[PDB]
């Protein structure tokens, strides 16, 4: 099932990073994912194509100019037709996580508004934006990398495109050679015992989540098997 | 003060998104930031330039092939000289936040290793990586967008390149026109009263943090002024 994502950005060429390369580049080429960009600069009318403006109240920064940005959004909305969710990427938004990604991926159409400078007029958020989303508690130079991050994450859910599946960190992975700077591959992985290997990997995920991100465990209802392997991992750690 | 960032990636052209555009593009052009990429594909020797390999123990995915990736890392380390911190971008890493960004930005040299497929051999993390970092609890198709995100965030700290400064969400911002779809600019911002404007903005930040991200407040030692304005905001909310 196709996903269409409209993008509003002063730097649309940044999105070549996801539309021209890798898994996401394939998804675009195969028409599984469509990414369409509108640049507020194209909606300006003055000679110098001005896209920023001064904040009321003063301050050292600038904001996105309202008229070109508003017009770009309206154009994207018209192209989307009915049912597109309009998202503003900002640190004031809902924190993105895999559960949030799964939710966003349920939309067939999204419009992603990328801010630059000190951001956008609050009244545009009120009148034009459906949801604000943050990719993390850090400050960037613009909304483009967050938008690309969001697109990449939701793209993985599109059929044909391709251990947080159960909320745990991933297990360690090994490939050739069998010995690397004196470090050997765990023999269980060489055993060909599919069930032993499954349980080892799950136990490692549980142990790594417990040691690195114990808060993630509290959010889970562990299966009987997971409870057992976690107990074993914690016992081995204390021995 | 210059920052040098070495990048190991199968898709180095993705990094044009930050080296050719905007604030980060300027930083690169002005030699404030140098980004240098090595591609494991260039370190292969077989006819088909193979960069992936099968995981021991089976499973549906592939891993980065060790030899080309290892050789690329060693080459980057040699180019960096002494004192470069080597970072692997992964969901199993330390969660990036602004405090973490400030810490990373203290390094004059960084090497960022971007994984693809199901990631990299655990023994390479042991032997080659100094720190693992995550940009958030979501799964992407590769480490490139996280690396670019990290670069963008740390770049803001480089002198000459340019409200989490005190750990709060930002205040609303307004620009022209004075009225937008019936919504007016708060009169205080039109007053020209610099101290009233400062306090209004701070109060708004406190109110927005309290309503949207109350957990962020618990991590703060509020100033007397902040305690007062937060109390006022909470009173007005309950009235
Ligand atoms: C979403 C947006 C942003 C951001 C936009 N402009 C500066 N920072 C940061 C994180 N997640
Ligand atoms: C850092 C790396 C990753 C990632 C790398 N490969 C798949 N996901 C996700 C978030 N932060």
């Amino acid at each position: 099932s196709h996903m269409w994502i409209g993008v509003i950005s002063l730097f649309p060429e940044m999105f070549k990073a996801i539309t021209e390369f890798g898994v996401t580049g394939r998804a675009v080429k195969h028409n599984l994912l469509k990414v369409e960009c509108w640049n507020p600069r194209d909606f300006t009318f003055d000679k110098h194509k001005t896209v920023d403006d001064r904040p009321y109240g003063g301050g050292p920064g600038m904001l996105m100019m309202v008229q070109p940005l508003r017009d770009a959004i309206h154009t994207a909305k018209a192209a989307a037709g009915e049912g597109a969710k309009v998202i503003y990427l900002s640190p004031q938004g809902r924190k993105l996580d895999q559960g949030g990604v799964t939710e966003l991926a349920q939309n067939q159409k999204l419009i992603l508004v990328c801010g630059r400078y000190e951001g956008i007029d609050e009244r545009l958020i009120q009148t034009e934006i459906d949801e604000e989303w943050s990719i993390g508690d850090y400050v960037l130079t613009g909304g483009e990398l967050p938008a690309m991050t969001l697109i990449d994450a939701v793209a993985r859910f599109i059929p044909g495109v391709l251990s947080f599946a159960d909320g745990l960190l991933d297990c360690p992975h090994y490939t050739r050679p069998e010995v690397l700077e004196g470090l050997t591959v765990p023999p269980v992985l060489m055993s060909g015992h599919h069930e032993e290997i499954r349980k080892w990997r799950l136990k490692q995920s549980l142990q790594r989540t417990w040691l690195r991100r114990p808060e993630l465990l509290e959010g889970l209802a562990l299966t009987d098997e997971q409870r057992k392997l976690l107990k074993e991992a914690q016992a081995e750690h204390n021995s």
